[PDB]
Order: C-alpha cells, then sequence, then structure tokens
C-alpha cells in the first residue's frame, strides 16, 4: 500500500504510507481501511495546535484493536520523524500498544518521536486537517459537532 484517501465530512485528506519502513503498521491500517473498519469513525480527540485524532470505532478514546486483536509493536526510523507537521502516526498508551487509532499531527511534534509510530504524511488536504482542528470542542477535547470518516482509499 502506497497511499490512502480518507474522505471525511469535513473534505479529503490525501496521505502517503511508509509501506517500506513500517510494514506492520502500513498493513493494519490498510486492512481496516479496505474492510471498512475506520467508516464511521469520528475524530474524538481534536487539539489546536497539536493534532486530530480518530480510528476508534466505540468513539471513547479507548477502543478500537489492530487487525491481529491484541495490540502489536511500535516501528521507529530515524528517518521518520515528526519534524514536519501533518504526519500521520499511531496513537498509543506507551510502548508496543498500538490498536487502530491514529492521528495526524498540524505542528512539528519532535518530542513525539521514538514514541509513536509515524507511519504516513499528508500530501493533499493538510488545509482540511487545519479546519478539523479548529472546531469547538469540549473539555475533553471531542468536538461538539461530529467530523467523520466516511471512506478510507488505499491505493
Amino acid at each position: 500500500p502506497k497511499s490512502a484517501i480518507i474522505y471525511t465530512t469535513m473534505g479529503d485528506i490525501h496521505i502517503s504510507l511508509f509501506y517500506k519502513e513500517c510494514k506492520k503498521t502500513v498493513q493494519n491500517f490498510s486492512v481496516h481501511s479496505i474492510n471498512g473498519y475506520y467508516n464511521n469513525c469520528i475524530f474524538h480527540r481534536v487539539i489546536k495546535h497539536f493534532m486530530v485524532q480518530t480510528g476508534d470505532p466505540s468513539g471513547d478514546g479507548t477502543g478500537g484493536e489492530s487487525i491481529w486483536g491484541n495490540e502489536f509493536e511500535d516501528e521507529f526510523f530515524d528517518h521518520l520523524n515528526h519534524s514536519k507537521p501533518f504526519m500521520v502516526s499511531m496513537a498509543n498508551c506507551g510502548p508496543n500498544t498500538n490498536g487502530s487509532q491514529f492521528f495526524i499531527t498540524t505542528v512539528p511534534c519532535p518530542w513525539l518521536d521514538f514514541k509513536h509510530t509515524v507511519f504516513g504524511k499528508v500530501t493533499q488536504g493538510s488545509k482540511i486537517v487545519l479546519d478539523i482542528e479548529k472546531v469547538r470542542t469540549d473539555k475533553r477535547d471531542k468536538p461538539l459537532e461530529d467530523i467523520k470518516i466516511l471512506n478510507i482509499k488505499i491505493n
């Protein structure tokens, strides 16, 4: 899988995938995407000037599972980092706790290097990500109006 398009209710985010390096992470993402696993997932956690986060079908914030059921390992690479905004990374709760949840950064996040697997980068629709992060959220950072993934196309 070389690239993806995430169709959302606010528009489309095109992503290149780091398939050479992050083989398992890209597989988890692409298989879920194709099976429709991410369809109707909301952006459940949005933090302005930081990141927008999605990939939990429950919408709770703790939900979602990898294609293996069990959580899987991080895949870190020096050349894959958060020095630029609009990187696509796995959410986690510590080392080797990858499920289905992922985020897109809106600012450089180098403090996340070697803590989150970077598995893609936005190539079109960064303005959509910037639109998403500006929405009104509650005290738990959940948008007041749901922003939804409709489909993810894998190329």
